[PDB]
């Protein structure tokens, strides 16, 4: 109880962890191939950011990096956990819109690279460089959203306006979530500085279980 | 040859190759397709295991973890070892009872969790920590032998007196094999602290050259 | 612009940037799921290793290994680089040749150990012991083109001259391209140490640049 923002991970790996029952429970009694699926993914995904949140809650996922002078502490198992669940979303949207081989392998590649890179800008010493790796993992960011956005409008094409309207709507919400994760990078401790580590771990921890958890429920909320 | 256990780590390295060799002299001759993948499984876990004791053994796979007051060295090789061979071994018993691929998913989703947080408790500083971390990743190995359990007994329904005797006993094996390592972890220097240092690499040999190798040697025994 | 070979890795990181231009923009207008894949694993091989490549040209992916007696520099990032970008590489040649999931399984897990063990041999303070992780890391790789070579002339059986020459060349070009990697690790500062550092990342820059872009060529020139 020494770092001001032990109330955010705490609520956060609580959250992440009454998710993870929630789809455990109700993912029982499914015997569909294709729909235990979509339950195997969707409750995986909060299974491994609760674990991820009680390593940062109990401070084993925090290190110190120096750079611009300061020992400015970086949550590096927040990328770990971007680093297993964001794939494995990518991957309920996949199977969703029935994607081919060769569109999954990229987006699931161009994520790997995105987070990778994302690692390294936080974990840089030179302030400049920090924001050069920002840049390649944000572009491998808007590569993802392409196929994505590209991907799903074709998904509800033909006419359908009833139907159309569900993946229209889930389309944008997913191009929202994706992108607010580098522009609280940018503005949080690790990269400007103008919003201190507390109030970032905030923002994060509300994306995160929006994503992990609160995406989650949507997702399986369609036949 | 200052540690003492330096005779297990190199027993254990020497079995591991042995049985390798052996899946490997065996895996020759053989153009079905759906038996070169349980020839290309069952022969990779000990390779990955041979590498990971000859670490162990040249101390390469050995670090210091401070907790309750000691240098107590803790061989993360070993979980390393484990990380790359359960999936593998998962796979073999998922292709015998032919399950979907969402109950492979789920499997190996939950082992990662359980390799991943067990690690966590072993390089936890804090003796407290560590066996919060125990019992998430007890948890987690549950889970599988649950699947597990339930999914060997429906491959041997119908009736099949001869026949399903065989898939009884493979599905206890498992159960008890999987069961054998928590408990060493409790006991061992990396837990409790009841068994010294030597006696638990002793343990842990003979439960992975039983399982790299020794289980690989019954599964591969079946038409 | 303190080392000596920051030359070599300016060019290596930019050589792999246009390559990854060039797939990307000629992958574009491809709604054939078989091509698709084709492009999209040819175009993630050097979209990886640019990213590698820019962490070493900025001192991100150098460590210190002490061996010798002296504190030998070494680019952990390059066996980063070639083992996310070897198996990709590898299921270019696998779906060319369509070999058997099983076949693949083996040659991936073969290509991890290669790498895997490949960087204990660089991270061992212990001169001695580097070799050995040496001679098991190339015995790993002898099996992948002993499978490839294998796997390689039998597509071209029958009796097809003009087509049979096409499989017979980029199959002596694979086996010519990975060996030549485990030469220049023993002769280079990693190894025995005749040639310096600064050539060393000379010889890999040029094989690194022939297999991720310059092979990515060749292999998708065909149809
Ligand atoms: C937790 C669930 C999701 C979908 C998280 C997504 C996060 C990102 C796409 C974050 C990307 C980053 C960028 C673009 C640049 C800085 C490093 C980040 C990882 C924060
Ligand atoms: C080597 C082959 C197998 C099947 C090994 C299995 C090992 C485990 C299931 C170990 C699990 C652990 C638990 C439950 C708690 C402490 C950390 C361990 C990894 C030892
Ligand atoms: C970058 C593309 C390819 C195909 C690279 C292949 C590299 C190897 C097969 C290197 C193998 C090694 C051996 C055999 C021994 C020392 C460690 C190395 C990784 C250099």
């Amino acid at each position: 109880t020494g770092r001001p923002e032990w109330i955010w991970l705490a609520l956060g790996t609580a959250l992440m962890g009454l998710g993870t029952l929630y789809f455990l429970v109700k993912g029982m009694g499914v015997s569909d191939p294709d729909a235990k699926k979509f339950y195997a993914i969707t409750t995986l995904v909060p299974a491994i950011a609760f674990t991820m949140y009680l390593s940062m809650l109990l401070g084993y996922g925090l290190t110190m990096v120096p750079f611009g002078g300061e020992q400015n502490p970086i949550y590096w198992a927040r990328y770990a956990d971007w680093l297993f669940t964001t794939p494995l979303l990518l991957l309920d949207l996949a199977l969703l819109v029935d994607a081919d081989q060769g569109t999954i392998l990229a987006l699931v590649g161009a994520d790997g690279i995105m987070i990778g890179t994302g690692l390294v800008g936080a974990l840089t010493k030179v302030y400049s460089y920090r924001f050069v790796w920002w840049a390649i993992s944000t572009a491998a960011m808007l590569y993802i959203l392409y196929v994505l956005f590209f991907g799903f409008t074709s998904k509800a094409e033909s006419m359908r306006p009833e139907v159309a309207s569900t993946f229209k709507v889930l389309r944008n919400v997913t191009v929202v979530l994706w992108s607010a994760y580098p522009v609280v990078w940018l503005i949080g401790s690790e990269g400007a500085g103008i919003v201190p580590l507390n109030i970032e771990t905030l923002l994060f921890m509300v994306l995160d279980v929006s994503a992990k958890v609160g995406f989650g429920l949507i997702l399986l909320r369609s036949r």
